[PDB]
């Protein structure tokens, strides 16, 4: 559950090895940073800002990849579920589409995401 | 360009009829709300907080259906560009992931939303 995670401060890793350091409230509000590694795209290591909204069983956030040191002239939004696993708490499975303006100027990109819980 | 919204508060329908007015802040933060009038979905004809992020000419956003009237138990996330018509105006190009969970576990739906400002 995400109801089940209000006031807390949760770190986060996916595949690629990127890690969002998300702040649940109350309400269901999200709040943090999220650092990208992941091989062959821009602003890797630095954090930038993430917000969006969790209730229940589902969870959307939004990180645009500009942090005022770095802009990659683009924006990333993930919705996901939560995939309870057998003894590694809660996973968040998602699903993001990259939009950026680069050369060609508009382009829009999609991929799968899952996040593992890091106490 | 979206930094040329710092401080408005515009409206936008996508091609199904579901509307958002979204109010960006001089830092690019994006809040609002978004009315659903999608065919065959639920949580329909209500105003749901959205919350993003918008940047040169990329913007990212998302809606939890859960507003304490009606919880569709999902969320969605948009990411996409502005681009400019030959028509004369502006639209919104993004894709959407719409994550729920269903009668044998977590499920996500993917698909393109165009938004047209209404003036
Ligand atoms: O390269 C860019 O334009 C900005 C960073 C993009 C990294 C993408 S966002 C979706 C995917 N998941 C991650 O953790 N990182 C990549
Ligand atoms: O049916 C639900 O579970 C909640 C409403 C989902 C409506 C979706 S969000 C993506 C797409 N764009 C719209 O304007 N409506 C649908």
């Amino acid at each position: 559950d995400f109801d089940s995670l209000s006031g807390t401060s949760t770190t986060w890793v996916n595949e690629l090895g990127s890690v969002m350091t998300i702040d649940v409230d109350r309400k269901g509000g999200v709040t943090g940073y999220y650092v990208n590694n992941a091989p062959g795209t821009g602003c890797r290591g630095l954090p930038y800002d993430l917000s969006g909204h969790a209730h229940g069983s589902t969870i959307a956030f939004s990180v645009v990849w500009s942090n005022g040191i770095a802009d990659c002239r683009s924006a990333t939004s993930w919705a996901g579920y939560a995939r309870k696993t057998f003894g590694g708490g809660v996973q968040i499975v998602t699903q993001w589409s990259l939009a950026f303006v680069g050369k060609a100027g508009g382009k829009i990109e999609t991929g799968q995401n899952v996040f593992t819980y890091q106490a």
